[PDB]
DNA sequence: TTTTTTTTTTTTTCTAATGCGAGCACTGCTAGCAGTGCTCGCATTAGATTT
């Protein structure tokens, strides 16, 4: 191992950089990034300078990714500024500038990089896999559009239930008994193998044969038990004489007990072998049991039956391993198949699919696709690495030239074993890499904390109990030498262990006492910092200890809740950063549901009363009592809820809840009440979720259905449903040890560091092959091999949790006993991670623990006994509130301007079906119809196929169309067939501006003056409108240099042709107010012609208006169906002037 | 193709480990009996993580 200098580090091949915590592993990423962008280092430099898009960086968490991206951006900016100024105030940038040959070109490259920083290739492992799969779906063999699912619990449980149905159902009742004894159902079966299903499959030690079915194992075990029973049956009488004759202590083996045991074993042997249960007395008659208890130098009773019983009881009889193996294969297969069917994908599935692709035949090509894309890749937090990830990284970047690979990690921090990560693969990689580099100095914390840690981990030799993980002392940097933490004028020791009092302490008592002590100490720190006494000082500078800089690191959820409850008992604000609880699980969700349910149907008194009596409203009991008696108050409430329903129907969801909160003053009363701030935040969050979900759901009742559904089954994994932060003020941050990786905290607490657990399951790694091995049998060898790794993981977790703090870290210590009996004897602290380092891995009593603590204590490490904290709430000095006033609006905004059409302002062929779609189809027919050619039957048949009407109309409709085309027109006698494509314009769209507001009264008067149809009808009624007017003219055509306007109408006036006469057509025009319609159309056409036609005249060039009633068109009567009307020129001129100004 | 009624609640783990109490065989002390060492059985209590 060599000391590391970022400028001199060569970037070629594989390089491993390992160092202790807070030594600047992450900080070196930025320096290496800058070196890569500029291509600095000469011999140690990359052969060619690279771009932002060609550097890969892989981090463990998303937050770390964002942090690193931002910091790289900042560093690029600062280095560019330095290159432009040729001077800088930082030593790293100064050395870089000394190394740079040309500074102008360097600044140019840095500028390009800064501009491309949006495309920085900084991902996590799962994001990198997903992105490489999507960018190379062709080589990998995936689909081009893949979906992402975060939670596979439902698919997994469904596959397990399918396995159960297929296998456990057909079984006979006798094998079914044995299966039912082990697992009650698929729910319990999934619980055992849930961990093994996730990630790579575990090698099973001593797997059953492939052809062995359940019935074969059952028959084998039944045969063994039958043999033992028969051997007992044959020797049921000789054993008494054998035991009596031979010499064995009868104090250990009483004659009455012997007779009882013989009777029980005989009764069991005569019993039919229905189940695998064996009596306990067989343990007494084992050869080893007899050999253990016998006279010194005396005859020992020995019989072949005893040897048979000893061989039988040596290993448990069960079908567990076979069923577990079959399920572990079949459920995984089924899940993969279903996910392939739906075209979905998951994180573990992403990694496994990329690995499979690289391992397949085409993967070689895929390898180049990833290798050419990312020449250099830097993996951070490499200690947490799965075998899949290392296989991928090796396959891609092992031996190819012109491609570097930088592995940065600390094995002492490998704490994600539970998540599939492995330390043994890290050590494999460490063996496979030749070069090693190290960081010497700690830049994170005060020199006190560094010395404390160095002293605590130097107690024993090979503290981390792995030969490949040697511990060495680290040295603090010169910048932090001044750091101190002063409490009440006295400098506190860097690390303080709070020892609990007593000999034997239970787990629950330990948790309660330490939670209380931590709460009391945090309260004292806050009280002393509020008066400016307690200060975190860097030399002369200082600052008080806010409730934010204090962090409490916990291992489990229940632990964090135990901390938070006691911490809130002292009225101290705190928040738990690892909280995955869902909002809908709170009571506010239920209250909001009751409120919506009452608003929906205020008629029902029960639902309304239930919604009123919620804590959210804040009514008392006397309020509800008086309100259940007075009818007027109840009626007023019903009325306001009915109005809320109207608001809810019209404006949506959030407006209704907002009006309710305003009228009932819910927000003010909640903020006034103690604790109501969290309540109001949850209410607002639920309101936002309800609005988001009500946008998509069109029905109002569907939203209540959706809310009840979500309340019934809250999804904790959902990100949107995560509970928001209570307040933006200072909060004590409770964070788990795993989530605290790579972070930093001024003051740190570890209330329950001593607490541990013993691993019962047998899952370990072979010391030779370094492969994950699951032993479905409970052989104690496997259990010991697993417990050793558990202890190593606990030691690494302890190291991680200790290296977080900067100024001060406290931690609880107690003589924790995990065994009920022999509490007076040795404690179980030695098994705990911290205890093993305090007692040098030697079991001791409480006095021994206290003496070891006292011996360990020095200037940096001080111990104090833990006592019950004083129950006094933290007092916070309130602050006066200044005068507050909201602004008001002097000028109201105007909605006068708008764009409207005629519809907004207004607001056998005879037996043919009618409607909106039939009318649109009839119009679309003429839209693309050629008038100069006869109708084609195939075209009409195709249009009837499109519309879906009966083909029976096809012979008739064609004829009807010709009746339209050949029908004559106004006295000029124009036939629609006579119109060439040059003299026609179909569906012309027009825009007509209306500058002054259009008043219905000021127009209706003129229209009545110049048109009798308006005089017959009542006055026009519509609101003032200023803006534009849109419209679509059906047809415009010119004949004999005279223009016309044609409008199609398919309204079914009547059943007979008499309803299509002149008077009836005029009546229909007056009824549907087509008068104003054609008047506006004429104004539009007049303006368009005046614009386009040079030397235009209304009387000369205009020809009138023609309404064509399709169904009215009949060959028998020329007048029926067509209507012709010419607006007065004076009306047109006055209307134009009105609309113009 | 016509129509009437009615309002309330119920459940909750399991395994394991020990402490004591009762019974008994052995055995040493002054043939029986008290101590002792032991052992089985019933009741009581503790604990069950982490992206
Ligand atoms: N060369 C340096 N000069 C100045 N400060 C540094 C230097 N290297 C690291 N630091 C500071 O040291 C602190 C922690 O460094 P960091 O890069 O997080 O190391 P680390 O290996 O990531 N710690 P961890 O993530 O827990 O393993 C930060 O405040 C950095 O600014
Ligand atoms: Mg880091």
């Amino acid at each position: 191992a060599e000391t590391l200098d970022p400028l001199r580090l060569p970037l070629q091949g594989e390089r491993l950089i390992e160092a202790s915590a807070g030594t600047g592993k992450t900080f070196t990423i930025a320096a290496l990034y800058l070196r890569l962008l500029l291509g600095l280092g000469g011999s140690a430099a990359f052969p060619r300078p690279l771009t932002v898009e060609e550097l890969l960086v892989v981090t463990f968490t998303e937050a770390a990714t964002a942090e690193l991206r931002g910091r790289i951006r900042s560093n690029i900016h600062e280095l560019r500024i330095a290159c432009l100024r040729e001077t800088t105030d930082n030593p790293l940038y100064e050395r870089l500038l000394e190394e740079i040959d040309d500074k102008a070109q360097a600044a140019q490259w840095l500028l390009l990089a800064e501009r491309q920083m949006d495309e920085a290739a900084v991902f996590t492992i799962h994001g990198f896999c997903q992105r490489m799969l999507n960018l190379n779906a062709f080589e990998s063999g995936m689909l081009f559009e893949q979906q992402l699912i975060e939670d596979e619990s439902l698919l997994r449980y469904q596959a397990c239930a399918d396995f159960w149905r297929r296998h456990c159902y057909p079984l006979p009742r006798e094998i079914a008994q044995v299966v039912f004894e082990t697992w009650k159902g698929p729910q319990a079966l999934l619980r055992d193998i849930n961990r093994y299903l996730q990630g790579e499959a575990p090698v099973i030690k001593a797997p059953p044969p492939d052809d062995e079915t359940l019935a074969s194992r059952h028959a084998q075990i039944v045969a063994r038990i039958d043999t033992v029973k028969q051997q007992w049956r044959d020797a049921v009488g000789e054993l008494d004489a054998l035991i009596e004759s031979s010499g064995i202590d009868r104090r250990k083996f009483n004659r009455s007990n012997q007779a009882k045991w013989i009777d029980k074993i005989s009764a069991w042997a005569e019993e039919e072998t229905n189940s695998y249960q064996l009596p306990e007395s067989l343990e007494k008659f084992s050869q080893r049991f007899l050999e253990d208890r016998t006279k010194a130098g005396g005859e020992t009773p020995r019989h072949p039956l005893f040897e048979a019983i000893d061989q039988l009881l040596a290993e448990p009889l069960s079908i567990r391993d076979l069923v577990i193996t079959r399920a572990l294969a079949e459920i995984r297969e089924t899940v993969a198949r279903e996910k392939r069917r739906r075209g979905e994908l998951g994180f573990d599935d992403m990694l496994s699919r990329l690995d499979s692709a690289l391992r397949s035949e085409s993967g070689e090509v895929l390898a180049a696709a990833i290798r050419t894309r990312f020449p250099v890749a830097m993996i951070d937090e490499f200690q947490d690495t799965d075998p899949q990830q290392y296989r991928i990284f090796r396959r891609i970047w092992h031996h190819q030239p012109e491609t570097a690979l930088l592995l940065i990690g600390d094995p002492k921090q490998a704490i994600y074993a539970f998540r599939g990560a492995d330390i043994f693969t890290y050590m494999k990689a460490r063996s496979e890499v030749h070069a090693h580099y190290t960081l010497d100095t700690n830049w994170r914390s005060a020199p006190g904390m560094v010395n404390s840690v160095n002293k605590l981990f130097s107690q024993t030799d090979d503290a981390f109990m792995f030969r490949e993980i040697p511990f060495i002392p680290v040295k603090s940097a010169g910048k932090n030498q001044a750091l101190r933490f002063v409490f009440k004028g006295e400098t506190q020791p860097a690390m303080k262990m709070w020892l609990m009092e007593g000999e034997s302490c239970g787990v629950g008592d330990y948790q309660s006492t330490m939670a209380q002590v931590c709460a009391a100490q945090i309260r004292d720190w806050l009280q002393a910092g509020q008066r400016g006494e307690a200060l975190l000082m860097n030399g002369d500078d200082a600052r008080p200890v806010r409730a934010s800089d204090i962090s409490v690191l916990v291992r489990s959820r229940q632990e964090a809740a135990q901390v938070r409850d006691a911490l809130t008992l002292l009225e101290i604000p705190s928040v738990y950063l690892s909280n995955r609880d869902s909002v809908f699980e709170t009571l506010e969700a239920q209250e909001m549901l009751w409120l919506l349910q009452a608003v929906m149907t205020p008629e029902r008194e029960n639902t309304l009363r239930s919604a009123l009596a919620t804590s959210m409203m804040g009514l008392n009991a006397l309020d509800i009592e008086t309100l259940n008696n007075d009818e007027h108050a109840w009626d007023v409430v019903v009325e306001e809820f009915d109005g809320y329903r109207q608001i809810w129907r019209k404006r949506g969801v959030m407006p209704m809840l907002r009006a309710l909160m305003s009228a009932r003053n819910i927000a003010e009363n909640l903020l006034a009440t103690a604790g109501g701030e969290r309540r109001l935040t949850d209410i607002l969050h639920i309101s936002e979720l309800l609005q988001e979900a009500g946008t998509q759901l069109e029905s109002e009742h569907a939203l209540v259905r959706w809310l009840s559904q979500h309340i019934l089954e809250p999804d904790s994994n959902a990100s949107s449903q995560q509970m928001r932060l209570e307040s933006d003020k200072h909060l004590v941050q409770i964070v788990t040890i795993h989530k605290s990786k790579g972070l930093e905290y001024p003051l740190v607490w570890l209330p329950f560091i001593t607490n541990f657990r013993v691993q019962e399951q047998a899952f370990y790694h072979d010391r030779h092959s370094f492969e994950a091995v699951l032993d479905l049998n409970a052989a104690p060898e496997s259990v010991d091999l697993a417990e050793a790794e558990r202890l190593a993981e606990d030691l690494r977790l302890l190291y991680v949790a200790l290296t977080r703090s900067v100024w001060h870290c406290s931690l609880g210590v107690a003589p924790l006993v995990r065994r009920r009996g022999d509490k007076k004897g040795d404690t179980d602290v030695h098994q705990s991670a911290l205890g093993r380092l305090l007692q040098k891995g030697e079991p001791q009593d409480a006095a021994g623990l206290r003496t070891c603590i006292e011996a360990l204590c020095d200037d940096d490490i001080a111990w104090q006994t833990a006592q019950t904290g004083d129950n006094q709430p933290w007092q916070v000095n309130d602050v006066s509130t200044a005068e507050l006033n909201a602004k008001t609006l002097q000028r109201l905004p105007g909605d006068n301007w708008r764009v409207t059409s005629y519809s907004g302002l207004q607001q056998t062929p005879h037996q043919f079906p009618r409607g909106a779609s039939p009318g649109t189809f009839l119009h679309s027919l003429f839209e693309d119809l050629d008038f100069t050619q006869p109708v084609d039957p195939n075209w009409v048949r195709e249009k009837l196929e499109l519309g879906g009407f009966e083909s029976q109309w096809e012979p008739v409709l064609t004829e009807w169309i010709t009746a339209v085309l050949q029908a004559p027109l106004n006295e000029t006698g124009v036939s629609l067939s006579q119109l060439s494509a040059r003299n026609k314009q179909v569906e012309m769209e027009f825009y007509l501006p209306i500058s002054e507001p259009l008043i219905a009264s000021q127009l209706d008067t003129l229209i009545r003056q110049f048109d009798p149809l308006s005089a017959g009808c009542p006055p026009l009624e519509f609101m003032q409108v200023r803006g534009m007017l849109k419209g679509f003219i059906d047809l415009v055509f010119r004949h004999e240099g005279r223009y016309y306007l044609l409008a199609y109408k398919s309204n079914w006036l009547g059943e007979d042709s008499s309803a299509y006469t002149q008077q009836a057509m005029a009546a229909a025009m007056q009824a549907h107010r087509y008068d104003l319609q054609y008047q506006l159309y004429t104004l539009a056409l007049h303006r368009y012609l005046r614009h386009r036609i040079a030397d235009y005249d209304y009387e000369h060039h205009f020809g009138g208006v023609i309404y064509l009633f399709l169904r009215g068109v009949d060959k028998e009567h020329p007048q029926q169906g067509i209507y012709t009307t010419r607006p007065n020129a004076g009306l047109i001129a006055l209307m134009d002037e009105m609309f113009a100004g």
